[PDB]
DNA sequence: TTTTTT
C-alpha cells in the first residue's frame, strides 16, 4: 500500500478539488473557491489540508518533492468535469456566500455547494451591515442630493436605484444604461461608490469595444469581461466634431447575447460569458451607424440635474437650464470614499433595493423617448399605416386623395409623397432621413412608373 | 447556321463572330429591364464585358433569346 | 488543350485524376494572372512534389476589363 | 506593419 496514493485518495474524498469545463482546476481554501493558471494551487490545498489527516500522515506532507507526488495522483485521478457559476442569486464574499432572497450569510460547507469562481475580494462583516449607523444617514444625504425626491424626478429615480441593484446579479442582462447630464453631477461619484460597494466584480473598460472589431485577433479588452457583474465604459467624445467615429450598431446587439466571442493572448478560449450590467457616463448624446428596431429596444438613459459648484461660479450655474438645483461642493468627499467608508451602507441600501424590484422576476426595459435620433423613427410608424387587402373597398373616398391603384394594390406615386409628408415634418432638420427612407423604400413598377406601400391614417378618416 | 435568320432582323456577322449593333443592346435592356434601379449593374456588365476585334469595332459574343424567335 | 463546349475535355480530367491519385492537383485562373512573388500564396508552398497540374475554366481574357494572363 | 508568436 502506498502512502501517498492513499493520501491523495483521502484528500479526493473530501471534493476540495474540481476541473471545469474550460479545463481550470478549482481550490476550496479559507471558504472560497480559487484558480489561477500560473501558481500552484493545489499543493497550497495539500500543504493546508495537513491538519485534518491523521498523525502519520501529516509529517509526509512538509516535503515539497511529495506534494508534486500527491499532485500528479490528484491530477491523475481527475477524469470528469462539471459546472460553475449557476446560481444567479448569490453573492460571493471572500470569507462567505450571502443569499439575496432572504437575507442569510453562509459560510463552510454550506457556502461550498454553491460553486462560485468569482467574489468580492474582502471579507463581510455583519456589525457594520446595519441600517442604524451614521454613515447610513450621510449616505442618504449624499444620494438624496444626487437624485432628488421629487415628483418630477420619480420616474428617473427608480430606474436609477433599478440600475444600480441589477448589479448584484448573475444573469444576463437585455439592455445597456448610458448615464447622461453635464458637467460636475455626480456621475463619477456613483461610479465610486460602486466599485468599493462591489470589490472585485466591478471592471471599467476602453471605447473600442463600441467602436471597433471584438474578433480581430487578440482583444484583452473584451476578453476581461469574462463573469464580471458590473462594466463601465467612460468618456465617449462628441461626434459632432470631424474624423470621430462612430458607435457600432451591431457590436451592442452581441453584447446584450449571454455569450461573447473574444481571445486573451496567448490563449485558445474564444466564448465569454456575459453576466455584466453595461453603464458608460457621457456628456454627449450617443450617435449610431444606423437606426432600426432591434436598435430601439436595447438603450436605457438615466439624468442627471444637480449641480455641485465652488462659491466663486454659483451665479453662473443658476442661470444655466442644463440644471435644476445648485449645491455648495464638498471637498473633502472623494476621500472618505477612496477609503471605503461607505462601503457596507452602500451594500445594505443596494440589498434593500434588489428586494424591491428584481425577486418576482429580473429584466431591463429600455426608454426610446430620452434618444433625439429615434424620434423621427418613432413618429412615422404613428403616421404612416401599411396597405392591406381591408383598405380596398374604401379606395372610392381615396382616389380624391391622389391614391393609385397598382397591381391590385393601394399605391401612392412618389411625386405626391413629398407634400403630404412636409406637413408634419421640416425639409431642412429632417432632409437626410426622409430621403434614406424614401431611397430604402422606393418600388418602380415600370421606368416611369413609382409607388409606394403606404397609406396616411388620417386619410382614412373622412374630413 | 442560325445567321440565315439573323440576316433577316439585319444582324451582322464581323470578324468571323455574330455581333449586334450597340444601340440595340441599350434599345433591348430599356424595352425590358428599368433603366434606374439596375443602371450600375448595365454599366458594370458593359464595361467589363466588351470585346473588340479592331480600333473601330466594339461587340458582345452573346444572342438574346428572343432573337431566336422566327419574325 | 483548344474546343468547344460538351467535348469531353473534362471528362480527361477524371480519367487522368483517377489515374493518378493525390499527385494530381488543380488550380484556378487566380494565381496565373496575378504576381505570385507577391504576397502569400498557399498553392507555391504546396506544388512541393506534385506530379501534375491542371487548369482550366478559365474566363475569355478578349473582354474588356478582364484581366489577361501574365506571362 | 506589427504584435503576434515561438
Ligand atoms: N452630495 C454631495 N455634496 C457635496 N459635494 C458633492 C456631493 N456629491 C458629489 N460632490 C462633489 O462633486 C464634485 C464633482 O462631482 P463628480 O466629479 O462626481 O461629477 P461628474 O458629473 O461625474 O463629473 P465628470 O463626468 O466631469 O467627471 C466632486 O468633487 C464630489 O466630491
Ligand atoms: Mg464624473
Amino acid at each position: 500500500g502506498n502512502k501517498l496514493f492513499n493520501i491523495a485518495q483521502r484528500i479526493l474524498d473530501t471534493n476540495s478539488v474540481l476541473l471545469t469545463e474550460r479545463g481550470d482546476h478549482i481550490v476550496w481554501i479559507n471558504n472560497s473557491w480559487k484558480f489561477n493558471s500560473e501558481e500552484p494551487l493545489i499543493t497550497k490545498l495539500i500543504l493546508s489540508i495537513r491538519h485534518q489527516l491523521p498523525k502519520e500522515y501529516s509529517s509526509e506532507l512538509l516535503c515539497p518533492r511529495k506534494r508534486k507526488t500527491v499532485e500528479a495522483n490528484i491530477r491523475d485521478m481527475l477524469v470528469d468535469s462539471v459546472e460553475t457559476d449557476t446560481y444567479p442569486d448569490k453573492l460571493p464574499f471572500k470569507n462567505g456566500v450571502l443569499d439575496l432572497v432572504d437575507g442569510m450569510f453562509y459560510s463552510g460547507d454550506d457556502a461550498k455547494k454553491y460553486t462560485c469562481t468569482v467574489s468580492t475580494g474582502f471579507k463581510f462583516d455583519d456589525t457594520k451591515f446595519v441600517e442604524d449607523s451614521p454613515e447610513m444617514e450621510e449616505l442618504m444625504n449624499i444620494i438624496n442630493d444626487i437624485q432628488p425626491l421629487t415628483d418630477e424626478n420619480k420616474k428617473n429615480r427608480e430606474l436609477y436605484e433599478k440600475t444600480l441593484s441589477s448589479c448584484l446579479c448573475g444573469a444576463t442582462k437585455g439592455c445597456l444604461t448610458f448615464f447622461f447630464g453635464e458637467t460636475a453631477t455626480g456621475k463619477s461619484t456613483t461610479k465610486r461608490l460602486l466599485k468599493s460597494a462591489i470589490g472585485d466584480l466591478f471592471v471599467e473598460t476602453g471605447q473600442t469595444i463600441l467602436t471597433d472589431v471584438l474578433d480581430k485577433g487578440p482583444n484583452p479588452f473584451i476578453a476581461n469581461m469574462h463573469l464580471k457583474r458590473s462594466v463601465f465604459c467612460s468618456e465617449l467624445p462628441d461626434f459632432a466634431c470631424s474624423g470621430s467615429k462612430k458607435i457600432r450598431s451591431d457590436n451592442i446587439k452581441k453584447l446584450t447575447e449571454p455569450c461573447v466571442i473574444g481571445r486573451p493572448c496567448f490563449s485558445n478560449k474564444i466564448n465569454n460569458r456575459n453576466h455584466a450590467t453595461i453603464i458608460i457616463d457621457t456628456n454627449y448624446k450617443p450617435v449610431f451607424d444606423r437606426i432600426d428596431n432591434a436598435l430601439m429596444r436595447r438603450i436605457a438613459v438615466v439624468r442627471f440635474r444637480t449641480h455641485f459648484s465652488q462659491p466663486s461660479g454659483r451665479e453662473a450655474a443658476e442661470n444655466n437650464d442644463a440644471y435644476d438645483k445648485v449645491k455648495l461642493l464638498d471637498e473633502g468627499l472623494d476621500g472618505k470614499i477612496q477609503n471605503n467608508r461607505y462601503r457596507f451602507a452602500f451594500l445594505y441600501l443596494l440589498v434593500k433595493w434588489y428586494k424591491k424590484y428584481h425577486i418576482p422576476i429580473m429584466k431591463l426595459y429600455p426608454t426610446p423617448e430620452e434618444i433625439p435620433d429615434f424620434a423621427f423613427y418613432l413618429k412615422i410608424g404613428t403616421l404612416l399605416v401599411s396597405s392591406s387587402v381591408k383598405h380596398i373597398p374604401l379606395m372610392t373616398d381615396l382616389s380624391k386623395k391622389g391614391y393609385i391603384l397598382y397591381d391590385n394594390v393601394v399605391t401612392l406615386p412618389l411625386t405626391t409623397f413629398q407634400q403630404k409628408i412636409s406637413k408634419y415634418f421640416n425639409s431642412r432638420l429632417f432632409g437626410h432621413d426622409i430621403e434614406s427612407f424614401i431611397n430604402r423604400h422606393k418600388k418602380f413598377a415600370n421606368v416611369s412608373d413609382e409607388y409606394l406601400q403606404y397609406i396616411f391614417i388620417e386619410d382614412i378618416s373622412s374630413p
